[PDB]
C-alpha cells in the first residue's frame, strides 16, 4: 500500500532547440538559454539510475539530439543500471542517414524502448519531410523501439498533406493528432478561434486528470505531470536545489489537493466554485483543448489554491 | 508463461463483407462456437486467477450485442479488464453511441478498437466513426485507436482527412495487408506492400504469443491474421481448460524453437533442402507473419521440420 508515481521519471535537459515552433509551449529556439547545469543533470540521471524504483527515465527538451554527445553520455551513465529509455524528437538528424543509422544502433545498444518523432505544419519550416521517413523507415530494424509520430493540429493547420507526403513511411507507426494547450508561442502567435475547444464544464462525469508523471524541467522546477498545461498553475515539488527523488515522490504522494483531484476529479473543486457563485470569478473557461485546460484555470494563484483550503481540510478530517 | 491475456471470437458472422477480410467474414458466415459453450469459456476466463484481461473479436461482436453484453456480465462480478474491436457500424445512433459507451465503462472495458479504411467504407459511414471517435472523448478511462488497413491502390488519405477532428487524440494505425482469406483473391498481390525478404534473417522473429480461442472451434498461440490458415493448435479436446491450453503452449516444439532460433531455422531447412519453392514460401512479404502462414499452413508442411525438431531436443537438452 506505498508511494505511487515512483516507477517513471522525466527530465527536461534543455529549452534550445534547432526549430522555432509557432506553437511551442516553452517557446524554445536556437538562442532559448533556459537549461539545468550539465553536472547537475549528471548527479539527477545518476541518481535515477541508481533508484531501486525507477523502471523507465524519459528525455526531452527542447531537442535532445542537438548536443547528442550528452545525451549519449547520460544514456551511458543508465546502462549499468539496465533502466529503459523513451526519447522524443524533432527528427532533424533524419538528413543524415549516417547519423540515423549510428543513432538507432546506439538506442538498441541503450535500451531505449520507445522513440516519438514530432512531425506537422508547425514542425515542416524546420525538418525536411524526406528526414522524417529516414527515420521512420530504418526503425523497421529495430523492431524492440516503439516508434510514434506526435502531430500538433489546429482547425487551419491539421496536417493532412504532411501525412500524405511521408507515404509508407508511416506503415506500423502509432500516429497521433492532437490539439493546442494555449501557453507558450501558442498563447500568443495561434488565433484563439483555431485551437479546438473539445470539452466543457458540462461533460463534469468526464473531467479527470489523465494521471501524474514527475518531471525535471528545464526551468529547475519540478512538476507532477507531462502537460504542458502545469507550468501556468503555482503546483509545484522542488523546495530545494538539491532534493531527492525520494522526497520528490514524497512531496507527490502528500499532497492534498492533488490526492483529491485524483480521487474526486474536477468536480469536486468546480462544484465548490459552481455552489459558492465563484466560477466568473476564478476565470474558469467554459470550453477548452483538454482537461489540463481547467487546472490551468483552477489553480494558476496561491489565492485560488488557498480558496480550496477550508474544504480541503473538511474533507481529510471526514475521510481520515 | 502467456496467461495473463485470452481473447474469443465470438462469431464469423459480419454485417461487413471486406474485400481483405483474413476470416472472409459476411453476414451469411456459418463459423462459430456454440454460445453455451462461449458462456462457460467466459465463465471460466472469469474465475481464473492469472487472466487479467479478456478480448472479444469477431466477426462483429456488437451484431448480438445482447449475447456480447451478457458475457461482459459474466465477468463483471470477477473484475477482469475487457478489450473490444469493432468496424463501429452501431455508431449511426448518437443514442445507441451513448448506451454503449455506458455500458462499456461499467463493464470494465478498458481499450475500444475500431476499424475503419477503404475496405470498410462499402459498409460503414464514416459519420458513424465520426460519432464513436467524438463520445470517447467522456470516457479517458477508455484507451480508443483507429486501425486502417491499407494497400497501395488504397491509402485512406480521403477517409483521414473526412473523419475532421474526431481523430484528435486517437492513436491511429495504418498497416499493410497479410496474404490471408479474402485478401489472397480479391486484391492484387502488386498493391501488397513487401518491406521484408527472405534474405534480411534480422526482423524474421515472431512478435509473441497471445492465446486465442477461435470461431473455428480450435486455439491459436496469437492474434495474426497468418495465424488461423496454419495448422497450429493448441486444442486437443472439446472440454479442454486454459491451464491445459498454457502448458500446451509452454511445451510445444516447433513454438520453442520458433521462439528462441527465429524463423531462420525453418526456412534453412528447407533451403538446404531445396524445398522453398515446394512449399510456396513467398520471397518478398507484408509482414514478419506472412512467413509463417505459408510455412505452416498444411500437416504436411509441419510434419517436414518434425525430424529436425527431433534432432534439436536431443542436441540441446
Ligand atoms: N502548446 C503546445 N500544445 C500542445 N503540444 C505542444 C505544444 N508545444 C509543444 N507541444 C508538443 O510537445 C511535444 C514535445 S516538445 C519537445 C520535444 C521535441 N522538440 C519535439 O518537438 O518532439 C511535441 O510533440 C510538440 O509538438
Ligand atoms: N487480411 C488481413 N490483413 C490484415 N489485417 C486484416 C486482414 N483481415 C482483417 N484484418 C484486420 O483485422 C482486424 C480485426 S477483423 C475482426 C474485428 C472487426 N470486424 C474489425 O474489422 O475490426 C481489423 O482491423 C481488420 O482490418
Ligand atoms: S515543439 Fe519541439 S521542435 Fe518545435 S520548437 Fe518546441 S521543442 Fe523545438
Ligand atoms: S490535469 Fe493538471 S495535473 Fe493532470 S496532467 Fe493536466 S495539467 Fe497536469
Ligand atoms: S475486416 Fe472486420 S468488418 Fe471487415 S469483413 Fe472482416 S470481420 Fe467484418
Ligand atoms: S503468425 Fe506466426 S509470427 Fe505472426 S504473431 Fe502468430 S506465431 Fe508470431
Amino acid at each position: 500500500q506505498g508511494h505511487m508515481y515512483n516507477k517513471t521519471v522525466s527530465i527536461n535537459l534543455d529549452s534550445r532547440c534547432n526549430a522555432s515552433c509557432d506553437h511551442c509551449c516553452f517557446s524554445s529556439s536556437p538562442t532559448s538559454t533556459t537549461r539545468m547545469e550539465k553536472e547537475y543533470i549528471r548527479e539527477l540521471v545518476t541518481e535515477f539510475a541508481k533508484n531501486k524504483t525507477i523502471q523507465v527515465i524519459s528525455f526531452t527538451g527542447g531537442e535532445v539530439f542537438l548536443d547528442y554527445k550528452f545525451l549519449k553520455e547520460l544514456m551511458e551513465i543508465i546502462k549499468p543500471y539496465e533502466k529503459q529509455i523513451t526519447l522524443i524528437s524533432n527528427g532533424f538528424w533524419g538528413l543524415s542517414k549516417k547519423k540515423v543509422q549510428e543513432y538507432f544502433h546506439d538506442m538498441n545498444s541503450l535500451n531505449v524502448i520507445a522513440l516519438t518523432i514530432s512531425y506537422d505544419e508547425y514542425h515542416a519550416p524546420f525538418v525536411k519531410s524526406s528526414s522524417i521517413k529516414n527515420i521512420l523507415e530504418h526503425s523497421r530494424k529495430y523492431p524492440d523501439i516503439d516508434i510514434s509520430l506526435n502531430m500538433a493540429v489546429t482547425k487551419d493547420k491539421m496536417s493532412n498533406h504532411i501525412l500524405e507526403e511521408l507515404g509508407d513511411s508511416i506503415l506500423g507507426v502509432k500516429i497521433t493528432k492532437f490539439p493546442m494547450i494555449s501557453v507558450g508561442a501558442a498563447k500568443t502567435r495561434i488565433k484563439q478561434e483555431n485551437i479546438h475547444k473539445f470539452y466543457s464544464l458540462e461533460d463534469e462525469d468526464s473531467l479527470h486528470c489523465p494521471g501524474y508523471d514527475i518531471v525535471y524541467h528545464h526551468d529547475g522546477e519540478i512538476y507532477p505531470c507531462c502537460s504542458p498545461a502545469i507550468f501556468e498553475t503555482k503546483i509545484t515539488l522542488r523546495e530545494e536545489y538539491n532534493q531527492s527523488f525520494e522526497r520528490t515522490v514524497e512531496k507527490l504522494n502528500s499532497n492534498l489537493l492533488l490526492f483529491i483531484l485524483r480521487k474526486e476529479g474536477f468536480k469536486w473543486f468546480l462544484n465548490i466554485l459552481k455552489e459558492n457563485n465563484k466560477i466568473e470569478e476564478f476565470d474558469i473557461p467554459y470550453e477548452f483543448s483538454s482537461i489540463c485546460g481547467v487546472c490551468g484555470s483552477l489553480f494558476n494563484s496561491a489565492e485560488k489554491i488557498n480558496y480550496f483550503y477550508p474544504y480541503m481540510e473538511k474533507y481529510y478530517n471526514e475521510n481520515f
